[PDB]
């Protein structure tokens, strides 16, 4: 029937993408952080299941969304508990401890950083570019958290960035919060993260918001997994946008914006509203038939280009195997 995973519907595509992944990296001489040309401008959108014999709709589902985390995140109200925004879903993702670059590489290519270009381009931008201001904002963070032994701590995590076998779990090295603020000034974009420590909000801070991409990347988290929230390419008429807030019994605590300095802190509603693209939604709240109003992030809609673009061929190959599974499916 159909294939276990988005991008081996096609995997001369793959290939062509994982090529021109490299290719647009572009590597500063005047001692800037590595950050792709292009390629990060792009986002994957999922394609419209809700048009299946409920027992096909079905077998697609198995074979793409990683349901598990799916019920997780929805079960805790934590990820698809605003009903005025469209449905996000769970893509499978490898759990060989690159997660997040995988992750990460899905939301945006189709792809999956099987080739370990996003986690390299973590560790040589950590390795050969300034640290400086990285290990700054991690310091004062690791404060305000700890209710010594500083420099030694965080040549651990750079070290922990790098492609190399673990002297411990399994076989890539699990990344932490202060990766995926480098990982995002990397791609000049945003990533908002849904969890049950690492769950919020991390900005290019690194980059004049007039030069990064304004949409998000959303990404799922849960035991220690990685995964691309992607959006339903829905028909409407629900918003396309990510709840910049929570719903803890009967408030809405916000997201915990990642490796803010002390004066940011102080002026975060201003920073989401410019690297963000931001915008206020009524809320039925506090159950007492009431409204609220709460903030939320345009999300990007499907921009992957036909020379790259694997769920288009993916979808292809899904209306082909129905056709033929309409006709006999007896």
């Amino acid at each position: 029937v159909l294939p276990q995973a988005l991008y081996l519907s096609n995997m001369r595509k793959a290939v062509k993408i994982r090529e021109r992944t490299p290719e647009d990296i572009f590597k500063p001489t005047n001692g800037i952080i590595h950050h792709f040309k292009t390629m990060h401008r792009y986002t994957l959108e999922m394609f419209r299941t809700c048009q299946f014999c409920p027992q096909f709709r079905e077998i697609i589902h198995k074979a793409l969304i990683d349901r598990n985390i799916q019920a997780t995140l929805e079960s805790q109200k934590k990820l698809n508990w605003c009903r005025e925004v469209r449905k996000l879903v769970a893509l499978k993702t490898n759990g060989d401890g690159n997660c997040l670059m995988h992750a990460t590489s899905q939301y945006m290519w189709g792809v999956q950083d099987t080739d370990l270009v996003l986690r390299k381009a973590l560790f040589s931008t950590l390795k050969e570019t300034d640290t400086r201001n990285f290990k700054f904002r991690w310091q004062l963070e690791s404060l305000k958290s700890q209710e010594r032994n500083w420099n030694d701590e965080w040549d651990n995590l750079i070290k922990m960035a790098s492609t190399d076998t673990p002297m411990a779990g399994l076989q890539y090295n699990s990344l932490e919060e202060i990766h995926i603020f480098v990982l995002c000034n990397i791609l000049r974009r945003p990533i908002i993260v849904i969890s049950d420590k690492v769950g919020g909000i991390y900005l290019p801070l690194h980059w004049p918001a007039q030069e990064c991409y304004r949409y998000p990347i959303v990404l799922g988290y849960d035991s220690h997994h990685f995964v691309p929230l992607v959006t339903l390419k829905d028909s409407g008429p629900e918003i396309r946008a990510v709840p910049l807030v929570n719903r803890d019994r009967g408030r809405f605590e916000d997201l915990k914006v990642h490796f803010l300095t002390d004066p940011e802190n102080e002026m975060k509603e201003k920073l989401l509203k410019e690297y963000l693209m931001v915008i206020e939604i009524p809320v039925q709240g506090w159950d007492h038939g009431t409204t609220h109003l709460i903030n939320a992030a345009k999300l990007d809609e499907a921009n992957l280009p036909k020379e790259i673009n694997l769920v288009d061929d993916y979808f292809e190959l899904v209306q082909h195997e129905y056709k033929k599974w309409q006709e006999n499916s007896e």
